[PDB]
């Protein structure tokens, strides 16, 4: 049943945006013709003529499916495939029991798009706010109601005498090639739209020496990729010289064939929509980038490798980008599975939240244990330094240094206390993950899909299974190539090479996913690490990340590094760090369809392989997880849709300044492509001092690079250590180890914690609602300076999202930043001092200050007006982790002074992951609250949309700027009573001694702390005269 459909596979290299050229139109189609083929449910067909642009008399006719996706959302698709019928993906971001499940609902609403074909066959239907004409050749003209204004057209290219093909459908000639691509007008150069491009994942852009926010006028590509440090070698264009630099051109981890379009900004007439092509082959994104003459400034484009051709456009049915990023969450949504929670990404554990170290290069959990080597270190010293320094901090990434010879799903004996392995559950013999429970941790170990293969005779449970249920990639092809050989069999598998320098490195099969039987075997895999106390995935090499490979050489031989190049290309003999791209890998796309060469689908791997963990792995078997039911992912490739599955860092980053502007830049775009759990290790992974690489990171970098990474979702020191037995890295990088710096560190670690509820309460946005965490400062609407600021100020956290504001330092040593402050409404400085004195005044938006000064000690931060926080503090006063915080280490809503007399405020209740009863059967509570000023009186008022997790332990309301009340009433469902004042003076007094029904009058601070009795959390009116 192998390659069903029948096609030439032309092309098997990486090809670079230099390569990739639809408006050369030579050897290309593009539409010339049409006409009608009906129209069933929401979906159009037109009967497309499709002429070789250079030879218009060449011609084929394939069929056009053109579907109203959602009516209120703005959005519709266009899909065809020149090779075969039109079929539906099983696997992917966007599955037709989801779009059925929207246009059911809109249909049972009296929405009605109106798909019509006109007389002269036109194709014409309308949305909520737009109306959209198609002519006969495809010309596509998109026009929003209100107004008039047309915001979308696509390209047609003219013709000597053969009229205009439209180049919204482009494909190559099959004679040629297999290529795809589709082409819009593109109004970047236009003096009012400006029109602006964002999303792309995890795309570096260098202006200058900045690295920026915005993705306009280049030429990018999808081609997941061991690209460490983001800028490897073989990447490079075309006779490059001299030092290549994380740059545009250059693909990264992450497939996100996505753009947000964004013209008229700052305005009334402001217009938005964001475009995916669903395609998972090397696809291809260029925003009117001349180089190497890819494309041209007046032209957008998308395109990829391979078909079939399926394309989304979404307008999102509000104002603003941020509505764009929600409808295509609501495409990719769960809502057909009727998710109670989980509708648009799956909540983590709150312990996700927290600080965590991870260090490769670990040799024991003990230091009773620890091998002798130079610099080597042991879990324990970690830990140790942490907390003995008073750290918040969360756990352990705990790397393959525990596995027995980088077996994984192995641990060797080191690991455990008695310096053997055992099964768990003994208490005279703790694995790394039971001893860091008794720590008040939890850990994420690495797990990757190479399964060793060369083990010396030596029997591993998890090769052999593979092996004898034969669900390993096999090494057939269509080309008839050598893949290799090794003597460890099979005669025929598929064989890679692990390589993690310095020796460290092994022979491996792989699963070969699309099989059916593959998944759940390989989620079956973690109970052997689940029943030993693991947490939670992090998710490694999921490319899957080869070592670099040349046909021909023996299978533990890398190529040259300088080896492939313009002189010397390919060939279709490199590997290009992952499966040898001619291999036939079992259809990721459609189950049952046979197999095509990997080639095809290179960027759905990784989020097959998250998606098998997560399904089979975390959520099948979550009976053996110890002590938190609910799990999560951290993976380091992917592709759109992988929120339902988990998070991502961002791979091998380094440690410089423009590593923390990339990291920033990474955050802000990977969370509008529908990625909001997202990171880089702080810190950078990698060594960066040429002349001695052990060089660990300086002081004032790690402050910088730490108050930039305070909030982002996900925050984790982690790095290659130097140790003896695998010499490269650097010395250390842990927060402890900085004396000078130890009480900067250690504070804006406790300011996250503190905003622990902020952030979570964000994450249920995302699940709930597809928010997105962190905002580009672009989202901010009815703002014309915003644009500029968009490369380091991001939004955050309250009831809208756009609460908090962010504008880190950016460049080591720098002690001033420019600053902008979104207009029409007033900023509170605030961070981790401001929670123990006064705030100061209120700074104006839309001010722009030159040089606003930013000590070390500090970094801008500041909360918006009319924001009530909810906020978490430890009752002892010692910093602890996440996951040890119960109901009585207090929850506190602090009300920032109001915003036109108001403030508002929500949180999200669960046990945080200790069960999965949230998810699964809806035990969650949705608290809000409200801040009102009448003449003399105000009225904080609490109410719920769910109280389904009672709130065990008291609760408090910080009213800022309020000093001595006369009086406090407090009405509920049950304690309808006055509050009386404490006769506790401190902070500490209030939260240990104070009574349910006190006050206390904190001078120090200029608040006012009310005790409240957990059983009013869900419903309460307090009136202050
Ligand atoms: C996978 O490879 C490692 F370097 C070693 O397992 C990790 O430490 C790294 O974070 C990841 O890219």
């Amino acid at each position: 049943t192998d390659n069903p459909d029948g096609i030439d596979y032309k092309t098997y290299d990486y090809v670079g945006v230099w390569g990739f050229s639809p408006l050369s139109n030579t050897n290309w189609f593009a539409a010339g013709s049409s006409t009608p083929g009906g129209i069933t449910d929401w979906t159009a067909t037109m009967n497309v003529n499709f002429d070789r642009i250079d030879n218009p008399s060449i011609t084929v006719q394939h069929p056009v499916q053109v579907q109203v996706t959602s009516y209120n959302n703005n959005s519709y698709r266009v899909r065809f495939n020149p090779d075969g019928p039109i079929r539906d993906v099983t696997r992917g971001p966007i599955l037709k029991q989801q779009l059925d499940w929207i246009r059911t609902q809109e249909l049972s609403e009296g929405c009605d798009p109106g798909m019509t074909f006109t007389s002269e066959g036109f194709l014409t239907f309308e949305t909520k706010d737009l109306s959209v004409i198609i002519y006969g050749n495809f010309k596509t003209r998109v026009t929003r109601k209100s107004d008039g204004k047309v915001i979308m057209e696509n390209d047609e290219v003219g013709t000597a005498s053969s009229g205009n093909k439209c180049r919204g459908l482009m494909f190559v000639d099959r004679l040629y090639g297999n290529a795809i691509a589709s082409v819009n007008k593109n109004f970047r150069n236009d003096a009012v739209k400006q029109e602006g491009f964002y999303g792309a994942g995890e795309v570096n852009c260098k202006y200058q020496d900045t690295y920026i926010l915005e993705r306009t006028g280049i030429a990018m590509t999808n081609y997941n990729y061991d690209n460490l440090n983001y800028n490897q070698w073989d990447l490079r264009p075309p006779h490059h010289d001299g030092a290549l630099n994380p740059d545009y051109y250059i693909p990264m981890y992450y497939a996100a064939p996505w753009l947000i379009v964004n013209g008229c900004a700052g305005t009334s007439e402001q217009y938005s929509y964001g475009w995916f092509m669903d395609n998972v082959s090397q696809s291809y994104m260029n925003t009117g980038d001349t180089t190497w003459n890819s494309g041209q400034e007046d032209l957008a484009y998308m395109g990829a490798q391979y078909g079939p051709f399926d394309q989304h456009f979404v307008y999102g049915a509000g104002g603003g980008m941020e509505c764009v990023v929600t409808a295509f969450s609501l495409l990719q949504g769960k809502e057909f599975e009727n998710q109670v929670l989980n509708k648009r990404s799956v909540m983590p554990p709150k312990y996700v939240f927290g600080f965590f170290q991870g260090v490769f290069g670990t040799s024991s959990l003990l230091r009773a244990h620890m091998p002798a080597g130079e610099n080597n270190i042991s879990v324990e010293e970690i830990v140790e330094g942490y907390q003995n320094n008073n750290f918040p901090f969360e756990g352990l990434a705990v790397d393959v240094d525990m596995q027995d010879n980088l077996r994984v799903f192995t641990t060797k004996g080191e690991f455990w206390t008695a310096n053997r392995v055992g099964t768990g559950g003994d208490p005279n013999n703790r694995s790394v993950f039971e001893w860091a429970h008794d720590k008040g941790l939890v850990c994420q170990t690495n797990i990757t899909c190479f399964l060793r293969n060369d083990n010396e005779g030596q029997d591993y449970e998890v090769n052999q299974t593979l092996r004898e249920r034969q669900l390993y990639t096999k090494n057939d092809s269509l080309t008839g190539t050598d893949f290799g050989m090794t003597d460890d069999g099979p005669s025929d598998a598929y064989i890679g090479h692990l390589d993690y320098g310095g020796g460290v490195e092994c022979d491996a099969l792989f699963p070969d996913w699309g099989r059916p039987d593959v998944a759940e075997w390989w989620g079956n895999n973690y109970k052997k690490l689940f029943s030993i106390g693991l947490d939670f995935v992090w998710q490694d090499m999921t490319v899957p990340a080869m070592m670099p490979h040349k046909i021909g050489d023996d299978i533990n031989v890398k190529p040259d590094g300088n080896w492939p190049n313009a002189d010397d290309p390919s060939n279709g003999q490199y590997n290009w760090k992952t499966y040898h791209p001619q291999v036939l890998v079992t259809d990721m796309r459609y189950e049952n369809h046979g197999r095509e060469p990997m080639v095809t689908q290179r960027n759905i791997h990784a989020y097959t392989l998250c998606e098998s963990t997560r399904k089979e792995g975390i959520v099948e078997n979550a009976d053996t997880l110890t002590k938190f039911r609910r799990s999560y992912i951290i993976s380091r490739g992917g592709y759109i849709g992988n929120q339902h599955f988990g998070g991502m860092w961002v791979g091998d980053n380094s440690t410089t300044s423009n590593y923390i502007q990339m990291m920033i830049a990474n955050n802000i775009n990977m969370n509008m492509s529908c990625l909001p759990l997202v990171g880089s290790d702080i810190g950078g992974f990698t060594s960066y001092d040429n002349e001695n690489q052990r060089t660990p990171c300086t002081g004032d970098l790690m402050v910088r690079y730490v108050q930039a990474g305070c909030l982002l979702p996900w925050f984790r020191n982690h790095y290659d250590r130097w140790i003896e037995s695998k010499d490269h890295g650097k010395d250390y990088q842990e927060l402890y180890m900085y004396p000078n710096e130890m009480d900067t560190l250690r504070k804006f670690v406790e300011f996250r914690y503190r905003w622990q509820e902020v952030l979570y309460t964000a994450m249920y946005q995302n699940a709930a609602f597809g928010k997105p965490i962190i905002k580009a400062a672009s989202m901010y609407n009815n703002d014309s300076n915003v644009r500029r600021a968009q490369n380091d100020h991001f939004l955050l956290g309250g009831h809208d999202g756009y609460r908090i504001l962010c504008a880190p330092v950016v460049w080591e040593n720098s002690t001033e930043r420019e600053l902008y402050l979104p207009v029409l409404t007033q900023w509170y400085k605030f961070g981790p001092d401001f929670d123990t004195k006064p705030l100061e005044g209120a700074m104006n938006g839309g001010d722009r200050i030159y040089n606003y000064p930013v000590p070390q000690s500090e970094s801008p931060i500041f909360v918006r007006e009319g924001a009530i926080l909810p906020t978490r503090y430890t009752l002892n006063g010692e910093n602890k982790s996440l996951n040890t915080y119960t109901d009585e280490d207090p929850l506190v809503f602090e009300v920032f002074p109001l915003g036109n007399n108001r403030a508002d405020g929500m949180c999200y209740l669960d046990d945080g992951g200790v069960t999965t009863n949230a998810e699964d059967n809806g035990k969650f509570s949705v608290v809000k609250v409200a801040a009102e000023q009448d003449g003399g009186t105000e009225t904080i008022t609490f109410t719920n949309d769910c109280y389904e997790y009672v709130f065990g332990g008291p609760f408090y309301v910080r009213v800022r700027g309020a000093q001595s009340p006369s009086n406090i009433h407090v009405s509920s469902g049950a304690g309808s009573q006055d509050m009386k004042v404490s006769s506790a003076t401190s902070r500490a007094a209030l939260f240990n001694d104070g009574e349910n029904g006190d006050f206390w009058v904190d001078q120090e601070t200029d608040s006012l702390w009310l005790k409240l009795p957990n059983v009013v959390l869900p419903d309460a009116v307090i009136t202050i005269t």
